[PDB]
């Protein structure tokens, strides 16, 4: 039988969420299972559990970030520059693949959604306005972007059947690291200004790989090692949401632990 709200709302409480908590989910909906009205039915049970003064922040970026075509050049190939649409933050939609939840996040009303077009970030809640800007071009994840912000606002990851590779918060971890090598990427993105489309080319950490041993098609990462390490060496509240194994992970823990994780295996 389908996972009611009020199932998902208890099983939640049951793994630590709190009335007041500022949670970043990562979810794999397969995981999850049936849902009573798909999977708007998880988003208002966590939206039920934080309560009227907790926040949701999501990592939604946007279905249409141009990305791998503007990637390593120094400008917007000349015919993606002419017809690619500007990243409108109303209606531009998620990137399906990091979970289907998140366009159902974005479009919940009232929620935010911050100005980077592909590191963009949707949040629900009272300090909604305050997680998501600014977030800058050349800001994704790292210092001044809203995975800053959350980390100093009690953050919780809550992980639903979500693998050790979805843990976006670690990129800042990276972005900070005191090592060498790092990998940098150039992109552009389109961006609204006073309403005309204006593009914007920017360099920032690689978010594919922090150094050329992280940077494999196929990971694992450095957010996948430092995660699955973290995980075996942390007491987290595991249990079920929905039918998923789930975790409710401490964010400023974790970053300083990658952070360390990093800084201890790579010369500075
Ligand atoms: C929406 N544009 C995205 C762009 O933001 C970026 O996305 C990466 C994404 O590939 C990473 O994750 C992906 O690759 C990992 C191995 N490198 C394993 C997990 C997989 N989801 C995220 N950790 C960070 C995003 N910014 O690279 C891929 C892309 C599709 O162009
Ligand atoms: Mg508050």
């Amino acid at each position: 039988t389908p996972w009611s709200k009020s199932e998902l709302v208890r099983q939640l409480r049951d793994l630590g969420v709190r009335s007041g908590d500022m949670v970043m989910p990562h979810v794999s909906l397969r995981a999850v299972g049936p849902l009573a009205d798909g999977p708007q039915t998880l988003v208002d049970a966590l939206i039920e559990a934080v309560g009227p003064t907790g926040n949701i922040l999501a990592f939604v970026s946007w279905r249409d970030s141009p990305y791998e075509q503007t990637l390593g050049h120094d400008a917007p190939p000349a015919a993606i520059a002419q017809s690619w649409p500007a990243f409108d933050p109303d209606h531009a939609p998620a990137y399906p693949g990091f979970g289907a939840i998140n366009e159902f996040i974005r479009t919940y009303p009232g929620c935010r959604r911050s100005a980077h077009p592909d590191a963009s970030m949707a949040a629900i809640g009272p300090d909604a306005a305050w997680l998501v800007a600014p977030h800058e071009m050349g800001a994704a994840y790292g210092p001044r972007s809203p995975i800053a912000r959350f980390l100093a606002h009690a953050g919780k990851i809550l992980s639903i059947g979500a693998g050790p590779d979805a843990v976006t918060a670690l990129h800042y971890a990276e972005a900070v690291a005191r090592i060498e090598g790092k990998r940098r990427v150039t992109y552009s993105m389109p961006l609204l200004r006073e309403g005309k489309r204006v593009w914007v080319t920017t360099s920032d950490w690689d978010s594919n790989g922090i150094l050329d041993e992280y940077a494999a098609p196929d990971g694992p990462d450095a957010v996948e090692r430092i995660a699955r390490d973290y995980l075996a060496r942390t007491r987290v509240a595991q249990g079920p949401v929905g039918g998923a194994q789930s975790r409710l992970i401490d964010a400023a823990d974790i970053v300083s632990f990658g952070i360390e994780w990093l800084e201890a295996r790579h010369a500075a």
